[PDB]
């Protein structure tokens, strides 16, 4: 992501 998961 870091946003991802």
């Amino acid at each position: 992501x870091p946003g991802c998961k």
